[PDB]
């Protein structure tokens, strides 16, 4: 499925290396431009566990979720992930639990030491 193409085939796209945060962009987004630090960032996004555990999507509501870009307001893997994409792009992430909700985990929908893959829809950043 989804998860497991990106353990095989993700493009690495941590400082340290780490494959902490896997990336395989699914469709192409606008021109050259990506969000700055602090750009107010608009997404659309369906979460799953490793597993394939569905545990939320952004689409059930029709809400965007919107974050300060590297501001630790989301995730390390969405401050990094979210920073790589163009405006329009569609991309796959997985995430290890250090890149996540590392040991305590997000209960009760995220466990203790939880990879999570996200398939995130970039749709708009502002100053």
């Amino acid at each position: 499925g989804a998860p497991a193409t990106v353990t095989e085939q993700g493009e690495d796209i941590t400082s340290k290396k780490d494959r902490g945060v896997l990336k395989i962009v699914k469709r192409v987004g606008n021109g050259e431009e990506t969000p700055m630090i602090g750009d107010k960032v608009y997404v659309h996004y369906k979460g799953k566990l490793s597993n394939g555990k569905k545990f939320d999507s952004s689409h059930d509501r029709n809400e965007p979720f919107v974050f300060s870009l590297g501001k630790g307001q989301v995730i390390k893997a969405w401050d990094i992930g979210v920073a790589t994409m163009k405006k329009g792009e569609i991309c796959h992430l997985l995430c290890k639990p250090e890149y996540a909700y590392g040991s305590a985990g997000s209960l009760p929908k995220i466990p203790s030491n939880a990879t999570l893959f996200f398939e995130i829809e970039l749709l708009d950043f502002k100053g």
